[PDB]
């Protein structure tokens, strides 16, 4: 059975106007800006941008990759597909 989301989990993350996007739940480093309550820090692969999202917009990667894990024209998307599959826990800073 599923647990709550935790740092390191791999997802497709959905935002308004963008396709379901390969991403991970990030850790929050000491000193770093914390998310709002009930929100997680989401690191988007390829673009390397961060946004704060709740679970309604987070689709676990294993379950969802057959649907959402296909090339897209959008900037950074296909780079992001490579990262999530090949080195999803690397430093992209």
């Amino acid at each position: 059975m599923p647990h709550a989301f935790k740092p390191g989990d791999l997802v497709f993350a959905k935002m308004k106007g963008y396709p379901h996007w390969p991403a991970r739940i990030d850790d929050i480093a000491d000193g770093a800006v914390k998310p709002p309550p009930n929100k997680y820090p989401i690191f988007f692969f390829g673009t390397h941008e961060t946004a704060f999202l709740g679970p309604k917009d987070l689709f676990p990667y294993d379950k969802s990759k057959d649907k959402y894990g296909k090339p897209n024209k959008r900037k950074g998307f296909n780079e992001g597909l490579w990262e999530i599959q090949n080195n999803p826990h690397a430093s992209y800073s």
